[PDB]
């Protein structure tokens, strides 16, 4: 049968989660579209049952989609959530692999707020990348707002009732994407709130410069490539990465790298630091983003851009 979760018809396949069986769906009750997620049963890495419970925990938070169904169906686990638009990596490629200063700033402030809400619910993300940040759908009220999805790497960091941080430890397996992970993750240290914020700092320079200096290194094995990548991050100060860029981006990365392990980041102060970039350059924060000027003003297309 084509109907799963009682009320959800399976449509076309959308991927972008390894080859995880993701689809576009349609609630046969009201017609709203969804994003159906399958997971093979009796697999070596079961994580769908817990990703559901993370969406219910963050249910009601802005930028986090709602979870609507989870149950057994044949030899698969199915999770129905909201359907969202392209990723920041998708819009990045379509704008020439370079974002202007105003759009990097405006997106940065929304990404900081989404990460803070995750931290207020006793969770850290541990997989910061623009591929997991999506806008909304065309014609919707949240069409160009930034959303956060995929919490298969999210990790509890403090007790929900005592608010006591997890103890510091080392000698852990490398977890995340090598291009954006913090220096502390390269060293096999326990991740905390400060590492999500440093990963966000690497994404900002990735948008401004179009590339990062630790891209395209040669190494015979995989382990030696992550070492060589983390080495370039300790040799490059924040000032050189900020060459020809507003120095507040260098101040941000340096500050989040000086945070203690169990310290609480000054989120509002970081967002005010990134806002003053627009004041120094005579710009307003009205919400105008670069991808809003694609294709003569129509916006992003299907067959021309994808
Ligand atoms: F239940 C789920 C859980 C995760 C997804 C998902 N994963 C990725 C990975 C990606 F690189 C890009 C996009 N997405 C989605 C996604 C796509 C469209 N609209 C909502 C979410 C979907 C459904
Ligand atoms: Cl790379």
């Amino acid at each position: 049968s084509s109907v799963v979760g009682l009320h959800y018809k399976i449509g076309k396949k959308i991927g972008e989660g390894s080859f995880g069986v993701i689809f576009e769906g349609t609630n046969i009750i009201n017609g709203v579209p969804v994003a159906i997620k399958f997971e093979p049963r009796k697999t070596e890495a079961p994580q769908l049952r817990d990703e559901y419970r993370t969406y219910k925990h963050l249910q009601g938070c802005d930028g986090i989609p709602n979870a609507y169904y989870f149950g057994q169906e044949g030899l698969h686990n199915i999770l129905v959530i909201d359907l969202l638009g392209p990723s920041l990596e998708d819009l990045f490629d379509w704008c020439g692999r370079r974002f202007s200063v105003k759009t990097v700033v405006q997106v940065a402030i929304q990404m900081l707020t989404l990460v803070e809400e995750v931290h207020r619910h006793d969770l850290i993300y541990r997989d910061i990348k623009p591929d997991n940040f999506l806008i909304g759908r065309r014609g919707a009220t949240d069409e160009n707002n930034v959303h956060l999805i995929d919490f298969g790497m999210a990790k509890q960091y403090r007790d929900p009732r005592t608010k006591q941080h997890i103890p510091y430890r080392e000698k852990k397996s490398l977890s995340g994407t090598a291009r954006y992970m913090s220096i502390n993750t390269h060293l096999g240290r326990e991740q905390s709130r400060r590492d999500d914020l440093e990963a966000l700092g690497h994404v900002f320079f990735y948008f401004l410069r179009g590339q990062l200096p630790w891209q395209g290194l040669k190494a015979p094995t995989n382990k030696q490539k992550y070492e060589k990548i983390g080495d370039k991050k300790r040799t490059t100060p924040a000032v050189t990465l900020c060459d020809g860029l507003p120095q507040q981006f260098a101040e941000y990365l340096d500050s989040v790298r000086s945070l203690p392990f169990d310290a609480e980041p000054p989120y509002e102060e970081y967002r005010m630091l990134l806002l003053s970039v627009l004041d120094d350059l005579g710009q307003a924060c009205d919400g105008d983003m670069d991808w809003m000027h694609l294709n003569g003003g129509r916006g992003w297309d299907a067959t021309i851009n994808k």
